């Protein structure tokens, strides 16, 4: 491809898969940014490294997306889906 697709998402739809699977030690590394209430581009910046003046596309994608999993894992962590 003309751009880099490295991963750039969370296996979701179809499965939890294999290679993201050895990433989620990460995961742990990312929600830890966003619940210091950082925005997608700071984040990005930091967690991931990118810079979102270079690539704003995949920073926020590889922020979004792996925090929802990397919250979604902690099941009572959440407590807003899980809010009762």
């Amino acid at each position: 491809g003309s751009k880099r697709k490295v991963q750039d998402e969370v296996p979701w739809s179809d499965s939890l898969t294999a290679y993201d699977n050895e990433h989620f030690t990460i995961y742990m590394r990312l929600l830890d940014a966003s619940a210091d209430d950082a925005s997608e581009d700071e984040m990005a910046q930091l967690v991931l490294g990118i810079d979102p003046m270079r690539e704003p596309e995949r920073a926020r994608m590889a922020v979004r997306s792996h925090l929802d999993r990397a919250n979604w894992m902690v099941t009572t962590g959440y407590k807003e889906l899980f809010a009762r």
